[PDB]
Order: structure tokens, then sequence, then C-alpha cells
């Protein structure tokens, strides 16, 4: 399995130290193997980080904060600007590494790095706008103001699916806001974590700044638990399951810390009878099949109107038959493999429980005979009452259910514990005003004639209910990475009444 | 113990139903006695709310939300405007009831109701500004927007010290934001809870609105626990101890709900050698003695500079000797009684543990022989290392400690788990920039030449660390009472690439 | 005439001093007669202000500013709160005076005073929100901030149509922003000017504030020219014709002053074939007939679709036949008289020039034989090419032109020099996105399925092109009444390189 | 002269077409000579633009707007991102060209281009933030919103001193805001105008966009007058004298257009007795001598405290004696030549009128015998009453006047017609609160312990009084380049009362 030469340009070797602390690479933890989901073959080896490595790096990361906080915000924005340009120079290579290690199709991965690049460009302008307020006081010779200050150290625990995009949105904002970043990437994604850190480390070194500003570790739940329990980390940004999310939240809340939660999503698309069937079918395909259904924003529930029901799914199966399943690096591939053999096993056992709950498999449902973790994109006719519908299967399974009124459609959409993304395909404005109103969708993302997956830097990305409540990317999200202080200065010689 | 006639104008009788649900007064719970802290005599009786009453009122409160959410925000602001005017008509009476039942001196109480009145006036203007955003999209024929919507039902659990001000700041914002309010007042403050509810109920009835919009209950931890566990309440605003705060937070976080925490404060005043000693002494007195030290913002720690140390405290004791201790309703009273006989017992046992930890009582420390819960205002010379300093005694005890450098002063101020309010008395601007900077105070409120207690409607009131993180009154605090939705409307016929 | 008595309740007599200069009433100018447009009979007499009176009042108004600017903004907001309550106590009487003196129907006038009261409620909250900004500096130990400060004296020149609403929007903002107000009301509306000033003067006196904070004068263009040329007045808010607007602007621009312009509006309503004809007809009637077409937002142009053309206007004439023309104080009156006999003469000569340009009068066009200034509501079939269309006639004349496509409709709407208000009546979502887009309406107010006249205090009211550019009421309009200063404080010992 | 070659690297030749109209280079106007102020020798020739060229380019620029306004704002921001990178590649060369053609020292010019590059980095983030608002309506089933739209074509008339920085601030904002830019550079700076346009044209061509988006012309007042009178240009951004500013304003106001005015500045530095004399002397030198006093922010007035008066100016003359006067391209040069021989003649005749008004020349005042336009840096002891003080001389002349109290100092600072920048050198916190307060400086820029010239892209740069009122760079300046529309959509079936 060569190259090799491709990994060397990303700064990777056969065996790699998986701990970036304190400006240098180390690792006294176990030696893990990085596998490609396309053939289940070794890309390289990673010497994981131990708690010993974590503590050594954490002592320096905390110490580096003093220096970093003192740097003016526009000057911090200039470091982030150079991070974006560093990523631009390796865009093509990082995209390939994301596809090779994670399993997502080449366009996605280039686009993932492109999302981080677009975020750096925004963070430069944002550095000039981390504004405070001068509030009028009700007392004479009193200056009242709202003051923002860095938190210190921001902990970032990321998932396998966006092995650098989640860090990108968090680190760009955290760094620009004067915070140091302690990153713990996915255990199955160590090479992307190293290559991403080497780009950041490059910029920090080029500007004579301590490498401890961007500390990173490769490992399992051990280092993750250490971050959640660390009193030196005021903010922990978690990205993963609702199961692990609550666990992290509980530990962080106990120590009076704050945490940004970006949890599981059971996203639904509602198709009204008056919808653009061509637009709706195309949208449903790319929302459900995209990243082999391993996206937080992946459409898992299809709420179909009775009038269009049959005609919609027969022309959806017709499109599902045309999905090219292959190597994510090969041109024309639409669906790649599932990240691990474990997820392939989970998908197959899920199909069995779906059948148990009365689910009728319209298309797919079977595994594909290959060296990699390949499965068929599945469409399931099921009742909304079935427990598997309220679950969250991280594979290409789409549950389709019939509805009569818009009131019953919203009832189904809001019934699930998760509240990340939702969509309606309709032409009538009365429905659009209902959908976006108080009695509409209870999600963080509410879309009209656009799928659940289409999300950009401009607006604050995040979910409600079981998806946490945390917000990323644009808007006023920066305020989560800083501390608000209400200040009042008395500059008058006037003494209080005796 | 008459009048009586004063209570009748506030709508109170000898025995009162303590449950306002569903637009009517009830109560199937136990009969509690409301005592005056000045003589420990019965004012009136309150028939508490049971879980049965809570459930009946909660079913209607949840149902009323549909109607309330549909009312335009400026029209909701008009209801709040009339609430302020209703309070203005009973300002004099409510102030007396706050003094009589809670124990705070007449000026405070009138001022407390005045704070609610000023909040209504702000909430009217705010109703016209619950603005969303139209974000530029990166895709042609796409409308991107940030949409705000009511949460539904806001739960408000209040403490004894501000028996209506805490509700006032919460309810004004919650109601204007389209939410219904379920209030559970202090168990020792039921009469203020009833009288406050009768004013709100008056306005709601006058406008043909369901009374269930403002549901209120009198009771113990039972009704409070019910609110924290209620899945129908997306936001729980808690005001009380850090002990109970964490308990409420834990229960609310488990059910994927949000909670606004306004917890305990161990507030400190730092006096620099170059300070206006006249201003600093006056400020320290009113910050420490005010409301018999039963304020969340009460100065409990005095961090004194060695150069001014002796000269400051001898002239502080000289002022402490001049504190008039009497009936809070009597003119000229500066210090009233502690809210309950239990708090008087806690104060006295605290003095004993303070002596154990090497605390040298400079002034007071003893109880006053009276029918009411009167104690002497205390000044204690103590080392910052003592455990009682990190505690929170809800009485008039001031711990004084010597410092040499501004660096050791900030070290002491930030050492405590609580982070609500802090102050510095200085004339040099280099210290002011350090104090308000990243290496300064870690509190939510950071004041210069003004005590820890002086807080107005204009700025977002709240604390950091063990004080939670929740914000009240002005600024962008309204966003906590609503849900953010990132919306994208595709209005173009353009189909995604095949 | 008697009543009389009703005038005494508003603080008016048979002969009134028309100059509120230096906290007291005076007037060395000519004696003018206030006439009722319903019968052309004398209500009372007003002793106008001379330039001598103006100068004496202007010296004190400028001097009072020192005191007023020193008052904290929330405390200034409390004065404007009290002004609203003072107006509430005389709501019924002011509405009657406005109707009697100006000629507008009783609902309007009562509604107009209510518009001012609503602005007072918003201004209280706004006083707490005149915020500055703390911008991050790119240099270490540098504090960068945006600072707002009062301008000093705000000059308000008002028109006859809104003899107190225009002042209300301006004065509420100006006063809260720390500015003194010098008011010059319309020469045909002095009694409203006096009665409005007496309410303000009442509040200012009750709070021991100099009356010079609110200076007001009754007179012609003489006092208006004096304001425009006065170097002591940094901001002149003008409300009137485009002819006088440019004159005021040119005198103010010459002396490096700023002016708020709220000029003429030749507002159009576009009716699409798919519109709710019942809604559109009702809307067109009240937009065109309302205030006898003497509103700045009055619909003067009806852009009708060919498919609905005939059917729309025959059912519009059917409705125009039902318009009750009578005493504005009499119940059921829909159309009252024109403000002066001069405006009645202008309307009649206009009808003649309309006939000259090929205008075919569908309904009305004639004067009504009575003692008052009554005219018939007119509908005119005309080509958009006609010059009279591009002009502004301040009477009930509606021009109606046929169109085929949306491009043609927008072409007509944008063709006029004025750009105040515009409306479309359609059900199509595409038309709305085009109408609100870059290629849509070029007006300050762009409405969908609502007439040109419906405007509230929540959003910034103002017009583009020949309507000036000035904004009133809500949003960020306050910034016009203050001066922005970009401040940078260097608090570091660092010296520049030698 | 040769180099030559260096010019070819910037896209310049011996003779250059000076009209970038309709995506290609032309010019039917006269042939002008570009001279170097260091020796008065020809760099190259420029074939100016005629009115014929202007009209041809203006027809296409107006036509290109349709395409440009349709491009999404984040996508427009990407073009401005690329413009910054294009400038980065030629940073070294442009700085040299600016120095060679304008006469400013090499650090400035390299610094000036860097100011543009910095603005490009901010404009990318700003493209994602040109937000509208969703205002709560007071009527049910009504959507109220604030909508921003491009103006169309922005006219930019620039001065000689910042031959590309002024365009940079304007064009970055204008382009991101969806407007086309028509640029008219200073007649004495055509080569900088061409080289700057070639960089923009490069990016526009690389992205298959019409070159007409960025139209530029070389010429005198002829093309400038054409822009001011052009009805196709809604916004004219003028940068020059107060004399030409008023002329442009009056022509633009007449046609109901808007204009951004960045006029003359007679900036003052106030030195208090308690100031850091080392900091104040260094600051005064670089503020007054910088760019040979040919900056809009150049310190022209020194307001000195009587206690420090003599000691300050003797140590200022001592520093003025050390000013290196030479070739701006030569290392170590602190003062270069004046832009033209005409400005050298104006400086010398000014010295004569200064002597007439009782001005006593402390240092300099004489011309330097060389081929270039070199003059001595001048210090003048003068009374504030002298008329020359209130004027603006565009050379290195510093007027110095004695003061006793802060009232007297502010009186002098505010006495001049111009209100751009102002500074105080003090250590007292009281003076700073007075200086930044309502009774302080009446300028747009108010600095403490930092000179009048130090201005960055974070805050809105602009002046008050005779400096216009227009704002550039950061803050909410973008709103000037777009049109605000207050929109209300009625989506309810409710009909108005018959
Ligand atoms: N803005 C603020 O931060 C703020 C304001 C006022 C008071 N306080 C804090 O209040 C404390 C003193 O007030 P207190 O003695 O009334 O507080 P407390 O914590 O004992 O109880 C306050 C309220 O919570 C209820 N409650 C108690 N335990 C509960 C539980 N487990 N679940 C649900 N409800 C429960 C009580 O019935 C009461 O209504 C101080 O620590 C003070 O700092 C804070």
């Amino acid at each position: 399995k060569e190259e090799h030469q491709f990994l060397a340009e990303l700064g990777l070797a056969q065996r790699n130290p998986g701990a970036f602390a304190c400006g240098a690479w180390g690792g006294s933890g176990p030696t893990v193997t990085s596998t490609s989901p396309t053939n289940n073959q070794v890309i390289a080896e990673v010497v994981e980080a131990s708690v010993h490595d974590y503590e050594e790096g954490m002592r320096a990361c905390f110490d580096a904060a003093k220096t970093w906080m003192a740097i003016p915000a526009p000057k911090r924005g200039e470091i982030v600007r150079q991070i974006g340009d560093a990523l631009r120079a390796k865009l093509h290579h990082l995209g390939r590494l994301v596809s090779l290690e994670m399993g997502k199709i080449l366009p996605e991965g280039i686009g993932e790095v492109q999302e981080i690049i677009d975020m750096c460009d925004y963070a430069v302008g944002l550095s000039r706008q981390l504004n405070g307020s001068i509030i009028p006081s009700e007392r004479p010779n009193h200056m009242m103001m709202e003051v923002w200050n860095p938190l210190g150290v921001v902990g970032v625990i990321t998932a396998f699916n966006f092995p650098c995009a989640v860090l990108g949105w968090n680190a760009c904002i955290a760094l620009v806001c004067g915070n140091c970043v302690v990153w713990k990437g996915a255990p199955t994604t160590p090479l992307i974590t190293i290559a991403m850190t080497k780009i950041v480390a490059s910029v920090l070194e080029k500007n004579n700044l301590p490498g401890a500003i961007f500390t990173s570790f490769c490992g399992g739940t051990e280092i993750g638990q250490a971050i959640a329990l660390d009193i030196r980390i005021p903010l922990v940004s978690f990205t993963g399951s609702t199961r692990a999310g609550l666990m992290v939240q509980q530990q962080v809340s106990a120590r009076f810390g704050k945490c940004l939660l970006e949890l599981s999503g059971n996203n639904a698309i509602i198709v009204m009878d008056d919808a653009d069937i061509q637009l709706a079918v195309r949208s449903v395909l790319f929302a459900a099949v995209g990243t082999a259904g391993q996206r937080c924003t992946t459409c898992r529930r299809l709420i179909l109107h009775e009038n269009i029901y049959q005609t919609f799914l027969d022309q959806l199966v017709e499109v599902y038959k045309q999905v090219r399943i292959g190597d994510p690096l090969e041109k024309g591939t639409l669906l790649g493999p599932l990240h691990t053999p474990a997820s392939k096993e989970n998908f197959l056992k899920g199909i069995q429980t779906i059948k148990s709950q009365g689910g009728k498999i319209l298309f797919g449902g079977s595994a594909i005979e290959s060296e990699g973790n390949f499965v068929q994109p599945t469409i399931v006719e099921i009742t909304p009452s079935a427990p598997v519908v309220k679950e969250e299967l991280f594979g290409p399974v789409l549950y389709v259910m019939k509805f009569q009124t818009l009131k019953e459609a919203i009832e189904i959409n809001n019934s699930v514990p998760q509240g990340l993304s939702s969509s309606i395909f309709t032409k009538r404005p009365d429905i659009i005003f209902k959908w976006l109103g108080p009695h509409g969708s209870d999600c963080g993302i509410v879309n009209v004639n656009i799928p659940t997956n289409g999300a950009e830097i401009g607006g604050a990305f995040g979910g409600e209910k079981a998806t946490g409540g945390g917000r990323e990317a644009g808007s006023d999200s920066w305020k989560q990475y800083m501390r608000r202080a209400t200040c009042t200065i008395n500059y008058g010689s006037e003494l209080p009444l005796a």
C-alpha cells in the first residue's frame, strides 16, 4: 500500500507521534493502526497520547494563554488568515486524506477543507468586531460598559464524520477570541488530526508564537474524559452522540464549566402535494445518500403526502438504482463505504430490527461483497409509531411515512427527541409562514425547498432539544468563546447620601 | 396584630388561597403561617398549593400558550406596560408588604417594586425590537434568515430576598417574548407572591386574556421539583443557593431543557492606598449592611491595602457604631432583622466557626435581645486561607484581609468559587485597565469606585463560575427566553447538478 | 365660536400668545386667526412669534442645553414617559382640536395623538439603549471606542397634515438623545402647536427643568428661514413639500449643518390579476380617500392589470359613491374638508390641467357647495406619460393606468421623482421576491397586500429619491440626533521608534 | 526615465491609455505627463479620458450592474479577497510607484497599499454580514422587515495624497455591497490609477466578469463634474478640499443623489502640563512632518500648556533640526517633497501671509534649493485669533498657541470650521472624561495620548463640521453604499372594516 509520498507532503510517515504538546511531537500511549474504509488496509501507524502526555501539554497550553490573550484581536485574526492560506496550499492533499481515512467521496473532503478555508476568511473580519458596549448609566458621572474577555483554554472533542470542519469552525472562533485550543480528534481519524495540526503548527512557528496555543491529541475516551474533568478548561466543545454528549455535559456542569453541544440528528424532509417533484427527489437523494448517511444533517425521515406518495417513491427508487457505489477517490463515485466494519455490522443488525417493527424495505437493505465496508442505500416504508424511527442509525437508511394534513406532518417531525434540521418542499406561502412560525418546526435549522444538509458559514449552525443548544460558524456565536462582564466606573467626586 | 385594612387593599385576607391557576384562586395543600421578622407575629395565613393544584394549572398554562404566542409582540408589550401602571397605583402598599414580610427597610422594597416598574417601561420598547436577521446567502435565489420564536412556558423559582424583583425581570422579558409564566415564590414570602399575582391577574382579566398566562404557586421544594422535572417547561429560571441551583440544573439538563441560573455570591471590595477613603468607607457600609447582608450582591470580603488598613477599619467601625437597628417600617432604620429565626441561629453558629478558624471580631458578632430576628453588623479580621471565607453566610458578616500588591488582591478576589460582583476603589487608570482586562476580575459584575450592590436595568445582570452563567434585565438577555432558528428559503427554479 | 370651554381644558383662550420662549408665553409678532376647515369660522386668535422673540428664545434654548445634556439618558427617558401620560390625560381633547383645526376625521387625530403616545412608550426603552461600542484595537495597550453625544439643539419645522405626530417622532428621539427642541409648527395649525407645547411645558415645570428645553413658535416662513440659517442648530428636521425641502436643505448644507428631510410622496398601488379584489378595493379606497388625500403616504397612482382593469374600477367607483362627506367631528364621516380654501382652489385648477393632459375623470372632479373646503373624491383614467402624474396634488385625486407585465408596472412606480411608499396586491411568491429585490421598488416603504398609508413606530419611516433620505420612529434612527466620535486611548508606556 | 522595466512589471509603458471603459483601455482625451516630485522629471505619459470616453464607459458600467447585483454577496466578497491577494503580489512595486509619483517616503506607500490589503481581508467577512432585520409587527399575520439592496453605481473622486487607499476603502465596501465603481483619480497621480485598475481588471477577467464593474478614468475636473451631474450615479464619494467638496455636494443634492464627503482637516494636538513630554514631542513630530504635512489627518495646530510651553518647543525644534529631507525612495528619509511645484508656491506665499498676521517663525519657513519641490518643516508661534489658523495649508506648517485651562484649550480646538481629528496628551483621567464628553472635542476622531494621524480599518473613519459627515472603513459604514427598504407582508385573510 503506497504512496507514502502523498503522506510525506502532508508531513506523515509509516509511524507517527500522535501528541502535539508543548510545541513538539510526542506520544507515550499505545500504537494504533489507521485503516482505509475502502479496503480495510493500513495507511500508517499513530503512537497515541497518554494521560501523562495530556498533563504535560495542558500545563504549557494553560501557560501559553497569558501570551495569547495579550495579543490584539486583529493580530490574532492575522494568524488565522495565514492558517487559511496554509490550508489553501494543501487543499488537494487534505481532501484526499479525508477521503482515504474517513471514506467520504473526493468532492466532499475538498469541500470540507474549503469550509475551514472560508471560515478563516470570516474570522479575520470578525477579529475587528469582537465589540463591547458603552451603555448609558442612570447615575451622573458613571460609565457603564459590557466587556468581553478570553475564557483561556477551549477544549474541542470531535467526531469521525467531519474530522477537521468541526475543529475549523471552533478553532477559528476560539483563536480569534484569544483562547488556546486543546483538540482531541476521533480515534479512527488520527492522520487527519496530525496533518491538520502540522498546518496550524507551521503558522504558529513562522510567527514566533508558542506551539502550545494549538495543543492536539490522538486517543480514545481517556483523553476526552480528561478534558471534561479538567478545571483549567472553561469551555468544552463536544461533537458526537447524544449518549456521550450528556456524559461530557454532566462532568463539565459539575465543575461549573460551560460546554458547546453539537449532538445527534434524526432529520426529516416533508414533501407536500404541490411541491416541485424533480427538486424534491434530487434533494432527498443527496440528503439521504450523502456521506453514506453518516452526516449529522443526513435526512433519515421522509414525510410524504398521500397524493404524491407512490409517484414520489417509485421515481426515488428509479434514482436510487442509479447511485454509483465505489472508491471515494475514484471519479463518479456517489456513495462510498461506512467508516468502520463495526458501523457495517450495526447497519445490518438495524435492518433486522427494522423488519421486526414492521418496516418494509422498498430498496437496498443488503451488504455489498467487497474488502471495504460497503452497504446498499436503503428506503423503508414504516409507521411513525415504530421505535426505530425515534432512534439514530448512522448509515444510509431512509424511513418513509405517509401523511394527510400539514398538522400531522409537523406532529411527526417534532415527535423525535433530536431537533437539528428539517425541510418542507412546497410552493404555497401559507404553509411556509406556518412552518417558520411558533406552531411549526422545533429544529435549529428550518429549510424551505432546500435539503437538511445545505449549511453555510453565514448563519449560526446548531440544533435544539436532544442536539444540545450550542451554535457554530457565523452570527453572534463568538460570545460563547468569551466572558461577558458588566462594568461601571464612577468618575465623580459625588458621595452617597448620609 | 391589625391592620388588615392595608392587606385588604392589596387583596389579602386572614386566610388566603395560595394557588393562582387556571385564572382562579385555589389551594388543596397545607395551611402555612406568614410571620413578620420584626416581632415573629402572624400577618396572615396561606393555603399552599399541592402537586394536584400544580398539575391542574400546568395543563391550562400549557394550553393558554397557543393563544399568547399568537398575540403580536408590541401588543404583548402593551399588557406589560399596563402591569407597570398597576404596580404604580399600589407602589406604596407593596413596598410596605415587602418590608413587613421579608424584613428589608422601607426605602428598599419601594425601590424593589420601583425596579419592577422600570423593567415594565423597558419591556414595552423591547417588544418592538425582538428582531430576527436577513443573512446574505452564498447561493442565488436563496433567502437566509435568523428566526426567533417563544419557548412556550417559563418556570420561575424565586428566593426570599427579592420576592418580586427577580420575578419582575424574568416575567417582563418572558411575557413580552410570548411565553407563559409559572411562578413559585419563596415559602417564607407567600403574601408578596399573592399580591404580585393579583396585580398581574387584574391586567390579564381587564384585557380578556386567560389568567393561565401568569400561573403562580405558594409552597416548598415539592412544587419547585415539579417545575424542574416538567417536560412542558423548556426554560426554568432559578434564583437561590448554589446547593439547590446545581440540583435544579441537573434535573433540567437531564430532560434536555435549559435553565437560567442566578446563584450565590461571595462579593469582594478591594481598597487601594490611593482611593477616596470617604467614598470607600460609605460604599463598604451600605454594600455590607444593606438588607442585613441578605443580598446576592452583598460585600462579604474587604480586601484592604496595608498602607490604609488600620486608618480604614477604625473609621469603618466608627461608622458601624452609627448603624440604626430597628423596625424596617420605622423612619431612619438602616439595619432590620434577618428573614427567619433559623437564619439568626445560622449567623450565631457561624460566628463560633469564624472564631475557630482564627477570625478576630473587630465589631459586633452578638445577637440583639428582641422579639424579632435582630443581630449586630459584624467586621472580622481574618486570613484569606480560612475555609469560612470561601463559604457564604447570609447575614451581616464582613471579612477583612490585608494585601500588598494588586496581583495578590486579584488572587484573593478570584480565589472564591462564586463570581457575581467585585469592586476596586482607586484613582490610578493603570489599575482600572488591569482590573477590567483578561488578568483582572473573573466576575460577571466588575465595578470601579462603586460598591458591589449598585445594579440597574440597562446592563445584563448575572454572575460567572458558581453563580451560574444566566443573565437578567437589559442587553440581549431576551434571546434566552426564545428559540433561534436558522432558515433558508429556495425560491429559484434551479435544480442541483445531475 | 363657543365651545370655547373645550379650548380652556386644552389651555387655550380667545387670543393666545404664540411664542413659548424661555419657559414663558409671549409674542410680539402679528395676530393671526385660526379657522375651522368645516365652515371657515374663527376658533381663536394667535399672537405670532417675531424674529425678536425667536432670538430671545434661541439664546436661552442654547443655554439650557448645557443642563439637559448633563442629565442621564434613562432620566431623560422618564421625562418623555411623563409626556406620554400627560397626552393620555388629554387624548380625547387633542384629537378633537386636531379634527377641528386641521379637518381630518375624529378617528384620525385621536389616532394621531395615539401615534405620539406610542412613540413615548418606545423612547423610554430606547433611552437605556443609546449604546456606544468598544472596538478591538490592532495596537497593544490601546482602547478603541465609538462614542455618542448630543448635537445640542434640534430644529423641527412641521407641516399641517400631522400637526403633532411629526413633532412627536422627532421630539421623543431628540429629547431622549439629550437635545433641546426648537419647534416651528404650520402657520395654519397654531392652536395644536400651543396645546401640544402646554403639555410638554407642564412635565418640564413639574420636574424643575428649564422650559427652554422645549422652545416653540407660531409663524410663517420667517421663523422657518431663521432656523435654517441658525448656526446654533446642528440638525434641522424638515417636513413639507420638495420645493421648500430643497430650499431648507441648501441653507443648512451651506452652514455645514445636517438636516432630516421628510418630503413629498406620489405613492402608487399595483394591483396584479391574481390579487384579492375585495382586499385591494377596500385598501385603495382608504389609502386614496384617507385624510382627504392630504397624507404624505396617500395613494395617488393606481397601476392596474389589464385582466382586472375594468372589473376593478367599476367596483371602486361603486365604493367611491358610498363615501360619506361631512363634518370630521360627526360620526360616520369618511371624507372631511381640505385644510384651507387655497388648497381647494389648487385642487380645482389641477382638475383643469389633468383634463388638458388627456385625463378622463371617471368619478368626482367637482367642488361641493358648502361653507367649508369640500371637494369630491376623484378617479382619473390617464397615460403614465402625462406630466401631472409625476407632480404631487395634495387632494383626493387618484390616477389610474393599465399595465401588462411586472417589468412595466415597476417601470411606472419608479418613474416618478418621489420614492416614499409603494404597494403590490398579489398572491404569487415570485412577484414578492422580485418587488423586494434589487430590480423591484425604489421606495423607502415597500408593502405587499397592505396599502401605502399603514406605517408603525417599530420600523424606520422615511423615503428615497425626492422624499429626501431621512428616517423617523424606530430602528437606528436615533443616531441622526447624536454625533459619532471614534476614540482611541493609549494606556501603554511604549514610545514610537526614533 | 529608465527604470522603465519596474513600470512594465506594473503594466505601464512610455505612453499609457488612461481610460478603462467597457473592460478595455482607451482614451481620446489630451496627453498628460506624469512627473516625479523629487526631480520634476517625466516618469511616463498618460492619454487622458474625454467626456466621450466617460459616456461610452458609463453606458456599459450601468449595464454591468444588472449582472453584479445578481451575484450573491459572499461570492462578491471572494472577488475582493482575490483583489487583496493580487495587491500582495505587487505590494513592493505599488509602494515604489506611489513614492515615485506622489512623493511620500517608501515606508508610507508600502504602508498605504497594506492599508488597502487589510481592507480587502475585512470586506470578505463583511460580505457575510450585510444583514437585514425581521421586525415584530403590531398587526397579526404581518411580516415586517428591513431590506438592504445595492445602489447601483458608486462614483469615487479621489485626491492626490492617498491615490489608492481612499479608493480601496470605498471600492471594497461598494463592490461587496453589489455596486459598480466609477473611479476618477487625481490628475497628478494617473500612473497609480492605471496600475491599481490593472490589478482589479486582472481579478475581474480571471472570474469571467465584465470589466465595466470597475470603470476608471484619468483626467481633470471635467470627468469629476460629469460624475457629480450624472443621474445614473446614486452615490458620489468625494475626497478633496472643502471648496470642491461643497461644489460636488451641491450638484449631487440638486439631482436628489447622495454623497459621501471626506473633506479638509485643520487637526490639533493639545499638550497638558502632566503629559509624557517624550511621547508628546515624538507624536507631534510624526503627526506634523509625516507626508510633508500633506495628510488630511496632519497636525496643523499645537495647543500648548503655559507650564510646559517653552521646554516643549525648544525640545521640538531640537528634533525638527534632525529631520532628514531627501529622496522618498532613499533609506532614512523622513521628509520628502510636496506633490507639485504649485503646492511649493502656495506654501511660500502662505508663509508671507502668516508673517502678516503676526506669526513668528520659530523654525524653517524657507524653500530648499533643488530640482524637486522641497520645503523646510515650519513651526509658527501665533495667536488663535489669526485668520490663517482657521484656514488649511497643505504643507509642513505647524501653528503653536499657549493656553491656561482645559476650557480655553477645547475652545481653540473647536473654533476652526474643520472637525476631522483631535488629540490630548495627559495622564489625568478627569480630562479624558471631559474630552470624550458632550463638552469636549467636536471632531469625528478624538484621541488620547496618540497623534491625529493614527487611524485603522476597525473603526469608522470620518469627520464632522466642514469635513462633511461621511464615514469609511469599519463599523456600519456599508449602509451608505446600499438602500434601506421597510417592508411589510400581509399574509392573513383579514379584511379592513367596511
Ligand atoms: N441574582 C442572583 O444571583 C440572586 C438573587 C437573589 C438571591 N440569590 C441567592 O439566593 C440565596 C438565598 O436565597 P434562599 O435561601 O431563598 O435560596 P434557596 O436556594 O434555599 O431556595 C430558593 C427557592 O428555591 C426553592 N427550592 C429549594 N430547593 C429546591 C430544589 N431542590 N428544587 C427546586 N426548588 C427548590 C425554594 O422553595 C425557594 O423558592 C443566596 O445564596 C443568594 O445569593 C441570588
